[PDB]
């Protein structure tokens, strides 16, 4: 069958934060990972029960802050590239990986057609009513694009898509 997801926590992470960071209960992430009853540890690896494994999944989101574009990739080759908010002077390479964990039903409002979640706190892939700041403005690091674009990606990238955000060089 298809495997459940793995996560590797970064220095400073905490149980509750990570659980509902994964849109789940700490107890469920505990059930699968009794190491975490007590807590989480930098570089430690944890399973996300009820969520499939990103290695069964072939999808690879390469959004380099340096590249200022988020590249979709299947089977070692890109699917398509979407523009995102990087900034005009924002350094510090976040050496970590996130996963496309969720997609939300048509909200009905300016939430941007779809709400897709990343795996670390204040990061998400979503939509907009204003795409003109996308890739061309300092929108405080918002990973949003056109409605249909974020639904394209949405339906292709599954509940465990690998996504990295790095300034590169
Ligand atoms: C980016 O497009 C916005 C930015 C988004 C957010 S956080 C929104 C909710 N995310 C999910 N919990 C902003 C914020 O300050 O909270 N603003 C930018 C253009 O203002």
């Amino acid at each position: 069958g298809r495997k459940l997801l793995t996560y590797q926590v970064k220095q400073g992470d905490t149980l509750n934060s990570i659980a509902a960071d994964f849109r789940i209960s700490t107890a469920a992430l505990l059930q699968a990972n009794p190491s975490l009853q007590a807590g989480l540890t930098a570089g430690q690896s944890i399973v996300i029960p009820g969520l499939p494994d990103p290695y069964t999944i072939p999808y690879h989101i390469a959004v380099s802050i340096g590249a200022k574009t988020l590249t979709l990739s299947l089977n070692n080759r890109v699917m398509k590239t979407y523009p995102i908010a990087v900034g005009k002077i924002l350094t510090q390479t976040p050496t970590g990986e996130f996963y496309i964990i969720n997609r939300q039903r048509n909200p009905g409002g300016p939430f941007g057609a779809y709400w897709l979640s990343l795996s670390k706190q204040h990061y998400g892939i979503h939509g907009t009513n204003n795409p003109a700041s996308i890739g061309k403005a300092v929108s405080k690091g918002c990973i949003r694009m056109h409605n249909k674009d974020v639904i394209e990606l949405a339906s292709i990238v599954p509940n465990g898509t690998r996504v990295t955000i790095n300034r590169g060089s």
